[PDB]
């Protein structure tokens, strides 16, 4: 052939194997990260599984050349959500501001959540009390409790509560189907 891929832009097809450089030509939960953590970028697990359900068109814990590009063009724009929001969306499924062990452990279906280990995890991730994770807990569960407004943990992290947002913004999307047409 003389024209089929998008090699004109940049080594993207390679960018795909650029990730699964040790697997076999597929991106699994492990290589999901291994790939971008190579170019310098640094994401957390939650981001991996977040990209699997939110980007992996065939969330099977493995991304192929196809699922790659569809998941690459997503991060290829003017988007901003490389923070806690990654899990805050999946982990904090209800996105109310907290995650009770139910939503926490549940979000770990691949972790084989158990009453032995993942159970202690309730208390292992529980940064303030209820074996739950809130925008603040999920925040202190990896970092610390800064004195800046950034705080969001449950009313116990200090003494004060928290300031309410001014409003949520969103772009939205439409209904499109692709398969035999490109
Ligand atoms: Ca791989
Ligand atoms: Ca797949
Ligand atoms: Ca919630
Ligand atoms: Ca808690």
């Amino acid at each position: 052939a003389e024209r089929l891929s998008e090699e004109e832009i940049g080594g993207l097809k390679e960018l795909f194997k650029m990730i699964d450089t040790d697997n076999s030509g597929t991106i699994t939960f492990d290589e999901l990260k291994d790939g971008l953590k190579r170019v310098g970028s640094e994401l957390m697990e939650s981001e991996i599984k977040d990209l699997m359900d939110a980007a992996d068109i065939d969330k099977s814990g493995t991304i192929d050349y196809g699922e790659f590009i569809a998941a690459t063009v997503h991060l290829n724009k003017l988007e901003r959500e490389e923070n806690l929001v990654s899990a805050f969306s999946y982990f904090d499924k209800d996105g109310s501001g907290y995650i009770t062990l139910d939503e926490i452990q549940q979000a770990c279906k691949d972790f084989g959540l158990d009453d032995i280990h993942i159970d202690d995890m309730i208390k292992e991730i529980d940064q303030d009390n209820d074996g739950q994770i809130d925008y603040g807990e999920f925040a202190a569960m990896m970092r610390k409790r800064k004195g800046n407004g950034g705080i969001g943990r449950r009313t116990m992290r200090k003494t004060l509560n928290l300031r309410d947002a001014l409003g949520l913004v969103d772009n939205g999307s439409n209904q499109v189907i692709e398969g035999y047409f490109k």
